[PDB]
């Protein structure tokens, strides 16, 4: 693909970017988090919210958007675009109006250009090898952010000087084991040696060191040791300050949970979503909406990610609130058994239960 | 079977990079972790949800897919695949438009080439060394983080550089011992020896010490020190480093339960599954849903994790909690003694019991 | 038995291996930590678990599995086994279909051959000096952690690298005590002596400090003191970091209950627990269950772990357990009788006891 | 009686291993706590359990299994067995079909010997110096740790490398007393001196330091200080390094009890309990009923220890403990009585009393 280049000389792509270890930490982190929530397809109820079954885009969006791919495969690859190269592409495959399955176009097989008349056109090319002209009115389009408003940013291109350096210092330390600037002890003699003299002075040191002797220096010989620090040699603190540069780069805090390096667990969630994965879930149902679904439908449906497993209590905390909730009236117990993965009862436990001495406000005298 | 190359010279493969005991622990804690949940099978029903007992994949998932492997090898097997390499394949022995087993196909005896229709051609090694061929329509294909669409990412190709770094450390840790860089008294004589003489100075100093008597240094010989240090021998902190590094190439926050290295114990269970196992049960499962079941079947079956094992708690939560449910007529007795293993009790111990002061809320008045 | 080298240039196998310190400490406790609890045959029963009795294998799980071994021996060999050579084999003895009993079968004694068809051959060697050929249908295997799918991992082999520094390191500490180099101060005299003055200057040193004098360095004797540190010389830090690194190598954690060096005890053993124990005892399972049971009683039989002596409590937390659990009506007062060794009383103690005041959430008006 | 080597150079065996303090403190610590447990034997009844106050092995165990040792004396002898040698034997003296006692056969007086049957040929030595045989069924051969399947482990041969350089420690410790390696104060002389005048010399200065005068150092004379360290001459970090490297060997996690150097005090019982001592009382229970009960009595005689003596608590906890389990209806008052040591009192207090707001369960309506 593309490729950049820094101060530090060393050329940066996806695949040397990827050769990191916070890039690939926090993006495979942040894609996989907001990747695994299931997508929903609601319709408007004046008596709430109904699930939206036997409209196609429900399954589309759950279980598989397509015969091949997975819907977790899916969102992860789509986010992974947007993180990386900037724009993600999908082709709407639809027929007589209805929608049958979306298909995601990888910027590897994919032509784009510009036309006269300021549009674009799209080509894309199939695993067999003919290259199809896709229509512009069946490709959703979804940026991310941008500076300009039409095209997203490229974290590669913007941030080749922040991943040229990390690259040059892991390649500094890992050449640190070749280079020689790890040697500790160097010995002397004061007199011109021809090379099988080196060669047999460095065999009769390590003979001496493995039948247990202890060496002796005669003559003119001698030996120093030299002041090094492998610490400073492999350059751990600067490598350390790249990990925080790459996770504050990618609007990760460091100290989210803790991947890189507020007293209960359940807190910790909470602030991981509140504030990483907001913006993308809302940019996600946004685009979606705005695309997918035709003003015929738009007012009627729209699309909600639920935050619950990512919210999982304590036990205590769990028990209590249920409790608390069913004995105020507000949820009947069937919720509860159900929200357990337990089977329903019927009778009463369907209907709202409250306190003996509850008095309508207007009754009272 | 990979044979990839490094700045610091090792090579880097499965078997070397196993060789590291940071590898084998968060390999390990991954794969025995997913494996040891069992995975049901579900039907839908109105009245809740229900097991499939009579369906035959029940069983195959549960107990064994074949007949001499168990779940658990099933399983971690399968993990391990797709950890390491990054695709994992299954073969679906099935008759009579049922499934009957499935067995893992591992890529050691494998051939897959490309064909002019992108189909895939796979023929498998049985194991008395004959080949047969596999349609594409009976092996189930399943990836771990693709960054192409189609082929999951190898984790020892993308993180060769951060893997040679640690070999070369452990490597020369292990040398020092050899190269004779802990030597420390260093003997010198003013003259020229022969070696014969060295040797007879080196027993000397033995019997010397044997004796437990002081050296007296007679002449022209003297004794010096050199200032080594054995943990900058060693590599102590770069091994450290490189500890915490590979923990964070697998996405593995390091030292949450210690085996790098919230205050609650639950709180960090949870911590540890919600952050890292749920992206791993998520693309199981659905894949597994796509792939094994039939698109009439898919409407009314489908497979979720039971996951308890790992919410153990105190034994003042679990009576707290169960005393809290029973009490609020959420829970029957009867499914509170099933989960503690005890036998069960009809009559009134299988119906939801209230306090007395309760009233539905359309009676009051 | 097999042994590897590795690049310190010890020579690791079982006996060395065990010859160490953390291997023998991690092998130990997990092994008896896991053989220590009780395994059990239960009945799947319509009204809940019976405990199977009639039964064969209860016994021969239970007491003994043979006329000379115990169940304990018996699981600890086979856990050890697994753990360090990587397989473990027992050999069924059977009559008229059912099973008499079981016997372990070392890995010394036993002969692994492959055949044309690729299956096994195995040749037991007893200990009068026969060897017996034993039917591949008469063997259980058990694998263990395996990359391939057929054959289990060995730890000698994959560790030889992490085993063989902490050999070396041990034996140069050993060996610091002979080579001379904790010596500290040195004489020295400017002239040359025949080595019957050495002895004679050694021991009128030991004598004149044997009687309480003072030295007194007539002439050209001298004295200087050499500026070393035994720590350094026996290398504490590595062999300390040898240890952290053998107990990351077994999966045990270093601070799992600080057995190498969560604030209550009971919450320790339920990390230790679910943490290190649940893969073994699921695997164990599993595979007992796949082999030692024939079709006809797979679905009517299983066994399972109990986890009691473990998980003992505070004596205020089990009372307070007991007490909320018998007051809700959970369990009688005949089953925490039995808990605490008491003998059952008849009547009333029995039958599930509720608060006066609780209605039946259909009976509420 | 093993007479084992080590890198150090120093002989280890059972008497150089017991001079050292450490292995006295573990082995006492392990031996003492299993003995002062009694064993209890068991009779299985329908109504609960019931002591087996007739049978003879019941007051062989607990009071004496001889008529000169006592039952402490018998099990401390025997888990030291375990410990150092890895078996202990004990032979039945049985008559009339039943045991009428049991003595303890030392290592020190036995010969043990291989046949062509793989049976064991045993051989005592009596007080008086008379061999006499012992038939193989006669003997209860117990064993500790086994790597084989047959005979245990002897600490001290795999331990010898441990030993050793505790052993080379603490010998140079104490010799450096001897060596002069603790002298400081050296004076000097610019002359040729003779016997007589080193000895005034040095009694002059001890005169002057009686007769409190300062030195004056008259000449050619000169004082000088070496730079000395006492603790680095006596190797304290290294002994203590091999405390706790001694106690992690004979699998006691260290300084649990402050023996080698959770909050409450009944919290580290527990965990002393429940981490250390469960395997030896799994082990030697199993054992004794496998070997010492008939076939027929097995089923309906067990073995338990009594583990209440290192369970003692506070006395507002065990008020507490009580009061719940009695106002409960669990206890009844006499078995709280009896647990503090009083007389009984008939009537009432042997019955289960509750509160008075209880019902039964089926009651209520």
């Amino acid at each position: 693909g593309s490729r950049f280049t820094s101060d530090a000389g060393r050329e940066v792509s996806v695949q040397t970017a990827m050769s990191l270890d916070a890039v690939q930490a926090c993006v495979k982190l942040i894609s996989q988090s907001i990747a695994a929530m299931p997508l929903y397809l609601y319709k408007k109820t004046p008596d709430g919210r109904k699930e939206a079954v036997n409209h196609p885009l429900y399954d589309l969006l759950l279980s598989a958007p397509n015969s091949s791919q997975t819907a977790f495969e899916f969102f992860e690859c789509i986010l992974t675009a947007m993180l990386l190269h900037g724009n993600a592409y999908v082709r709407k495959l639809m027929s007589n109006g209805k929608i049958e399955s979306l298909q995601f176009m990888h910027s590897s097989r994919l032509t784009i250009s510009q036309d006269a008349r300021g549009a674009y056109k799209y080509a894309y090319r199939k695993l067999d090898g003919t290259q199809i002209d896709v229509p512009s009115a069946q490709v959703w389009k979804i940026r991310g952010y941008s500076l300009d408003g039409e095209n997203g940013i490229s974290a590669i291109q913007y941030g080749a000087q922040v991943f040229g350096t990390a690259l040059a210092a892991e390649r500094q330390a890992g050449r640190a084991f070749t280079n020689g600037n790890l040697q500790q002890i160097y010995y002397s003699v004061a007199a011109f040696l021809t090379p099988e003299q080196r060669e047999q002075f460095s065999a009769n040191v390590a003979q001496s060191v493995e039948s247990g002797r202890t060496p002796v220096l005669e003559g003119g010989i001698d030996v120093k040791a030299l002041g090094l620090n492998p610490a400073d040699a492999q350059l751990l603190q600067s490598r350390n300050y790249s990990v925080e540069s790459i996770c504050r780069f990618f609007a990760v805090p460091p100290s989210m949970i803790g991947h890189a390096s507020g007293s209960g667990i359940e807190a910790q969630q909470l602030a991981f979503l509140g504030l990483t994965l907001a913006p993308w879930l809302r940019r996600i149902e946004q685009s979606l909406s705005l695309d997918l679904l035709t003003p015929g439908e738009r007012r009627q449906y729209f699309v909600d990610y639920d935050v619950t497993t990512l919210l999982r209590a304590d036990s205590a905390a769990r028990s209590s609130f249920y409790a608390t909730m069913v004995n105020n009236g507000v949820m009947t117990r069937d919720e509860c058994r159900e929200a357990e993965g337990l089977p329903k009862l019927g009778g009463n436990a369907s209907v709202l239960t409250v306190q003996s001495a509850m008095v309508p406000l207007d009754e009272i005298t």
